[PDB]
RNA sequence: AGAGGAAGUAGGUCUCCGUAGGUGAACCUGCGGAG
């Protein structure tokens, strides 16, 4: 018998108030939105570790950004994975010209670079300032990842789109 | 002004917060900040 407790940040509080992984995976949960902690608690019908980290990861990854319809998902697939992606991590410059130009290269106007990026490589990716997270297949989080630091090495989206489309077709076809 | 003669060229998404107005709990728009 195993517990797990995992801290919130307090903007999906309301979200997490919304309405079921007892019935998931028949692990015993608790809330508290104002210490900020949910408890994950092993009954005798939970039988695995298994369930018991899937059940962790899920919240958390419903935690930093994401929602159920893309929660469920990690849920549900086994082979699908979450990274963490600092914009602080690999730097071109010492400029501290940083955040808003980079996330206006990443992002695009009305999420037009952000959603290309997301068709494109299959996978679903959220933007918050210097995280931003990616979830999918881990080949998947390769492709969007190399074309997220290429965008704020200073290349052009166009082309960075280009190269991202026919990596992300040679990576679909098996022979 | 004249019929002839002869010639030549052809780039801030999502979420939250503080605002100000709107039709009020909520909610919408605009802005200023943090993730």
């Amino acid at each position: 018998i195993e517990t797990r407790k995992i801290p919130i940040p307090p903007h999906r509080m309301s979200a997490l108030k919304a309405n079921p992984l007892v019935d998931h995976c028949k692990l015993q949960v608790r809330m508290n939105i104002k210490e900020k902690r949910v408890e994950l608690r092993s009954s005798k019908y939970t039988v695995s570790n298994e369930a018991l980290q899937m059940g962790a990861d899920f919240v958390s990854a419903f935690a930093m950004g994401f929602d159920i319809d893309d929660a469920i998902a990690l849920l549900r697939l086994d082979s699908l994975y979450i990274q963490s992606f600092d914009i602080k991590d690999v730097r071109q410059t010492l400029g501290p010209d940083a955040l808003s130009r980079a996330i206006g290269r990443i992002a695009g106007k009305d999420g037009k670079t952000k959603f290309a990026i997301e068709n494109a490589t299959k996978t679903r990716i959220v933007l918050a300032g210097s995280k931003v997270h990616i979830l999918g297949a881990f080949e998947n989080i390769g492709m969007a990842r190399e074309s997220i630091v290429s965008l704020v090495l200073g290349a052009q989206p166009g082309k960075v789109y280009n190269n991202l489309r026919i990596i992300a077709s040679r990576m679909k076809e098996r022979w």
